[PDB]
């Protein structure tokens, strides 16, 4: 008679595909080979196979069986037609587990997360499983249909590291997970304010983000512009910026975007229009034939003096001007000339030195 193999050894890849069978030769000489078999564990529709190596042979591979399914697994030792009894085993091959993890669509609170499921195989479903990095036990799970290959994931905290890990299922087995970590975006800072709103400034206000974040980079311009918008860059401590330089009376677009590393938020936008330090309806309140009472409305801002100037229209020679307190928006401007058009102009004045600031003028022509 023939001695069977001893010390059979099953070896199953996780991807199922190739299952590796090893034995110890038989102790009988003369043999021819070894004959091996996988079948269906208990009677059942699988894939049913057979392979035969030589005597000096003792291992095979059946890189064809069917994944979480048992199968048993039995080598003869051969002589010619005559067989032993077989040495038997049975193993149910490892789930294939889905691969290429993808991860897109990264929001502040929110990501699409891709694979490729196991090909060949009729799962049952997937399994999503995924926590904050820093948060392990804070862990959630969704059962994906098996005709899905994509989960995304809501509800997120923002600039968060996430574990997120997809297992494929057959019945009761579980494959090993399909793993990855993928960081959530930054949250905008939001309820942009402003404050201290002068002629040639103001600050600008804004919430931070509830991510962690280094700083901010803030953005301002006029609606037209020759170059690069002017930018600020400040630390996470600041949150807010009086932005200076401005001119009069303008319109600003101020954005607002935190940042963290070369991570940075969506925009948080606004606009804030500076003050004028234009007077303003400057008119003839009384005159006579060598006078003019005029008035005007004092400008939304400090004004140290103004500067009230006025000449003939038209005339084209140097013009006559004086002083008014800033305290005083009304003015008399003796000894003129009866049928002589006059433009009186005044600005406002609100700097100092030897080249004071002074407001763009506003003027009017005198009928007389």
């Amino acid at each position: 008679p023939l001695s069977p193999p001893t010390n059979l050894h099953l070896e199953a890849n996780p991807d199922t595909g190739v299952l590796t069978v090893s034995w110890e030769r038989s102790t009988t000489p003369d043999i021819t080979g070894y004959r091996i078999t996988t079948t269906p564990t208990n009677g059942q529709q699988g894939n049913s196979l057979e392979e035969v190596v030589h005597a000096d042979q003792s291992s095979c591979t059946f890189d064809n069986l069917s994944p979480g399914l048992e199968y048993n697994v039995s080598v003869y030792t051969v002589k010619d037609d005559k067989e032993s009894v077989p040495i038997s085993d049975t193993i149910i091959p490892a789930v294939p587990p889905p691969t290429d993890l993808r991860f897109t669509n990264i929001g502040p609170d929110t990501m699409r997360v891709t694979w490729a499921p196991p090909p060949s195989i009729d799962l049952t479903n997937f399994l999503v499983r995924y926590s904050p990095v820093k948060n392990e036990e804070d862990v959630a799970e969704l059962s994906i249909s098996p005709s899905d290959n994509a989960v995304v994931l809501t509800n997120l905290l923002p600039g968060t590291e996430y574990v997120v890990s997809v297992s494929s299922v057959y019945e009761q087995h579980e494959s090993t997970p399909l793993r990855g970590r993928q960081k959530t975006g930054l949250d905008s800072p939001t309820g942009i304010d402003f404050s201290d709103i002068t002629a040639n400034s103001f600050t600008v206000h804004w919430i931070a983000p509830r991510a962690t974040i280094t700083g901010y980079r803030i953005r301002h311009h006029p609606e037209h512009f020759s170059g690069r918008p002017r930018e600020d860059r400040v630390p996470h401590s600041r949150n807010s910026i009086t932005l200076t330089n401005l001119t009069p009376g303008t319109e600003y677009v101020v954005s607002i975007v935190a940042l963290n590393g070369r991570e940075e938020s969506p925009l948080l936008i606004g606009q804030q229009s500076t003050v004028s330090d234009v007077p303003r309806d400057l008119e003839v309140v009384a005159a006579t034939p060598t006078s003019l009472l005029i008035s005007w409305d004092a400008p939304a801002v400090t004004v140290r003096y103004y500067r009230i100037t006025y000449g003939e229209t038209g005339g084209n020679s140097p013009v006559q001007e004086f002083t008014v307190p800033g305290s005083k928006s009304t003015a008399t401007i003796s000894g003129l000339k009866p049928g002589v058009d006059y433009t009186i102009t005044v600005y406002a004045v609100t700097g100092r030195g030897d080249s004071p600031a002074s407001s763009k003028p506003i003027s009017i022509n005198y009928r007389t």
